[PDB]
């Protein structure tokens, strides 16, 4: 069955004007049988006719990729004009379309911020820089550094996060080697967003059919052993004209019995959803045990297997360090404080703040990010008010990842 993608431009081709954005209209599985592929292209419903067709791309599998890409006008994109790609194709049965524009909403202007490496991680012989951008949308954005004029390439960026205000935040992560902070060198964050002045702003940094998923645990359940960590079978789509579903479950391909299938879930489509959990060893889990969930349906035309594991590799103990806020930030109501973790695998994690023996419950984290070692890090941002950061009051940043002592570290931060 041929299906139909299409993305957006890059960030950075549609906030530079001297660059040329396009989006990109991508049929997959496309049998050997059945090209010819059609595009017809539509700006908010007017046809155009410039669109490039690329020749059909070989797959890992037997099958054709078809791409069209249409260069759009730095302004129409950002001023939400709608792309649709229609797709014609016999063996398709008609046509897919899919329409892409930019995300509506008032812009809001990124706040960028650079944060020193903390005084603990003055002991590696790396340490990093950090670039804070929060309060923006929509959540295009294109961050990068450099140093005297050279870009500086050994960074990573958190994708965007949503924030609780309806605005998005990331955090940029340079890795410098210590000698070049001590000895003074100037490094820059350089945010592209189309809220700010020409696109753009640079802050400097220097020493002062039914389918079937299969989930994992909650990292959480699976690091504290008083809580009851749990895989999670879910079939989806399931017609009315056919239940029964049956679920069976095998630990390294033995069979268990100790699975609660739910009563069936109303999906918003009048299918419906059928959901087994088993409960899990703190122990299996965590020494690589494989959890299969075989399910069986007449819908289906036998049964579908999905295996979950958690990630092999030698786990690595997380580095965690607070960064109080930007002297910049001190100028608002309301301030950040960071947790960044980093150098942890695999990526299972959970954080949590506290102050005074009482949750701090306005944070976000960022997603586990790959850094280029193999390893992961992320950051946590807590936003208080800042009577509260300039009373003294003590915040601490809990994390929980296996390869801790006990699975368990928090740090303090508190008013220097
Ligand atoms: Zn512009
Ligand atoms: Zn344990």
């Amino acid at each position: 069955g041929p299906s139909v993608f299409l993305f957006p431009p890059k960030p950075k081709d549609t906030l530079m004007i001297s660059r040329t954005p396009e989006v990109t209209c991508v049929v997959v599985d496309v049998s050997q049988e059945d090209p010819e592929v059609q595009f017809n292209w539509y700006v908010d419903g007017v046809e155009v006719h410039n669109a490039k067709t690329k020749p059909r791309e070989e797959q890992f599998n037997s099958k054709y990729r078809v791409v069209s890409v249409l260069t759009v006008l730095h302004q129409d994109w950002l001023n939400g004009k709608e792309y649709k790609c229609k797709v014609s194709n016999k063996g398709l049965p008609s046509s897919i379309e899919k329409t892409i524009s930019k995300a509506k909403g008032q812009p809001r202007e990124p706040q960028v911020y650079t944060l020193p490496p903390s005084r603990e991680e003055m002991t590696k012989n790396q340490v990093s820089l950090s670039c804070a951008v929060k309060g923006f949308y929509p959540s295009d954005i294109a961050v990068e550094w450099e140093s005297n004029g050279q870009p500086e390439n050994n960074y990573k960026t958190t994708p965007p996060v949503l924030d609780s205000d309806g605005s998005f935040f990331l955090v940029s992560k340079l890795t410098v080697d210590k000698s070049r902070w001590q000895q003074g060198n100037v490094f820059s964050c350089s945010v592209m967003h189309e809220a700010l002045h020409n696109h753009y702003t640079q802050k400097s940094l220097s020493l002062s059919g039914p389918s079937v998923f299969l989930f994992p645990p909650k990292p959480k359940d699976t690091l504290m052993i008083s809580r009851t960590p749990e895989v999670t079978c879910v079939v989806v789509d399931v017609s009315q004209e056919d239940p029964e579903v049956q679920f069976n479950w095998y630990v390294d391909g033995v069979e268990v019995h100790n699975a609660k299938t739910k009563p069936r879930e109303e999906q918003f489509n009048s299918d419906y959803r059928v959901v087994s959990v088993l409960t899990v060893l703190h122990q299996d889990w965590l020494n690589g045990k494989e959890y299969k969930c075989k399910v069986s349906n007449k819908g289906l035309p036998s049964s579908i297997e999905k295996t979950i594991s958690k990630a092999k590799g030698q786990p690595r103990e997380p580095q965690v360090y607070t960064l109080p806020p930007s002297r910049e930030e001190m100028t608002k109501n309301q301030v950040s404080l960071w947790c960044l973790v980093k150098g942890f695998y695999p990526s299972d994690i959970a954080v949590e703040w506290e102050s005074n023996g009482q949750p701090e419950n306005n944070y976000k984290t960022t997603p586990p990010v790959l850094d280029s070692d193999g390893s992961f890090f992320l950051y946590s941002k807590l936003t208080v008010d800042k009577s509260r950061w300039q009373q003294g009051n003590v915040f601490s940043c809990s994390v929980m990842h296996e390869a801790l002592h006990n699975h368990y570290t928090q740090k303090s931060l508190s008013l220097s």
